[PDB]
């Protein structure tokens, strides 16, 4: 358009409260002329996003820049000379400008020609800032709705959902290995339970897409298996992350895993180790005994009645309460769930012992949990002594059982 050559003119040559002008009618045009060359239009504007500009500068020269990525048929060097431009130094202020841009640029994260083997290292940084700035924002509310850093970082967690969806073949080995660290990193350590949610679903994108390295499973069981534990409010989403990787080639190594929070254990004198332990063997409790209502068919892995007895006993030793009463729920949910098949062909006895361990952890005047998993054991294999009878293989050890729990 000879309206928009002026613009431009402007736009390149005026004094820099010319180019704002100018940068904002473009806008308008550049709105209104898509099928229109932004090319000469962003190598005018480009210098205004420097940080040593103004407000005013930068942020219109932004506007102007985001309506011109969105052009369709830029060429591959010309989307690298956009990212370049949009992805480098910038204002802290204007991260959401970024941000947009980038999503812009990409489509939500579709295409990403131009910057392939930039893009993800670039996000990983992306992530560490925007985490930072939502912190700290929450720190200094804390001390004097969503802030905008809030919403940075969900639209960010958005944008990185995405480009793992779209675009994951340009993703390295070890620049997933970084990403995961960083997500895992807000997992154990956030005011903000969205934050979770978003980092569930950015590890659920990896494993439905791409793939978690051998090497990161551990920490992604470790995290995932303590938010499904400890983050009621997310068990479903963290389960449905957990039986992506259980019925992968992961499932293996997962169900290991989770039996060396049990057989690694080992009650240590310092406080913090017994808890950072311990949070670990809760959550393992929480998704065995979730995994162990699967089947082969299903797809899920199973698990070694031996091993997992093995694992369950040194537990059972600490803790209290609530503790005792996860051990008995999954017994529990063995028995009860038919029984589980992992202990059809199976000594009863070593289990019944465990069993019974939790048990230890519970004038006519005077008269004044765990209990409830108890009560509802005794009656299970009360049950399968009593339907079965000596079609059950283990009914002597049924029965030494329960003489163990009435007294």
């Amino acid at each position: 358009s000879p309206e928009q050559a002026d613009l431009v003119a402007k736009l390149k040559n005026g004094h820099l409260s010319e180019r704002v002008l100018a940068a904002n009618k473009l806008r308008f045009a550049v709105v209104d002329f898509p099928l229109n060359p932004v090319h000469a239009i962003w190598h005018a504007a480009k210098d205004m996003i420097h940080p040593e500009n103004p407000d005013n500068a930068r942020q219109a020269s932004w506007e102007l820049l985001i309506e011109c990525v969105k052009y369709p048929n830029s060429t591959e060097l010309e989307r690298s000379e956009y990212f370049h431009t949009l992805t480098g130094p910038a204002h802290s202020k204007d991260f959401c400008y970024q941000l947009v841009a980038l999503e812009q640029l990409t489509n939500h994260g579709r295409n990403i020609a131009g910057f392939y083997y930039e893009m993800f290292p670039l996000l990983t940084l992306w992530l560490n800032q925007a985490y930072r700035a939502a912190r700290d924002a929450r720190k200094l509310a804390l001390a004097r709705p969503a802030s905008p850093e809030d919403k940075n970082l969900s639209q960010l967690f958005a944008l990185v959902k995405d480009v793992i969806k779209f675009n994951f073949k340009f993703a390295t080995d070890d620049v997933i290995a970084g990403l995961i660290d960083m997500l895992l990193k807000i997992c154990m350590l956030t005011s903000v339970e969205d934050d979770l949610r978003a980092c569930i679903h950015v590890i659920e994108s990896l494993v439905t897409f791409g793939s978690i390295p051998t090497n990161k499973l551990k920490y992604c069981i470790q995290v995932l298996s303590s938010i499904h534990c400890l983050v009621p409010s997310l068990q479903k989403e963290a389960w449905h992350t957990i039986s992506i990787i259980c019925r992968s080639h992961h499932g293996q190594s997962t169900v290991r895993i989770l039996l060396d929070f049990l057989r690694s254990y080992s009650p240590n004198p310092d406080k913090n180790r017994e808890k950072d332990t311990v949070r670990d063997v809760r959550g393992a409790l929480s998704v065995l005994q979730k995994l162990l209502r699967k089947t082969a068919e299903k797809g899920y892995p199973q698990v070694p009645l031996s091993l997992l007895v093995g694992g369950l006993a040194n537990v059972s030793k600490s803790s209290s309460t609530r503790v005792a009463t996860e051990i008995l729920r999954l017994i529990n949910s063995l028995f009860h769930g038919n029984i589980n098949p992992i202990l059809v062909e199976e000594h009863w006895e070593p289990i019944f012992d465990v069993a019974a361990q939790c048990a230890t952890k519970a004038p006519t005047v005077a008269k004044e949990n765990v209990s409830l998993q108890l009560k509802h054991l005794i009656l299970r294999v009360e049950n399968l002594i009593v339907h079965q009878g000596p079609e059950l293989l283990q009914r002597d050890d049924c029965m030494k059982f329960l003489i163990r729990v009435q007294h």
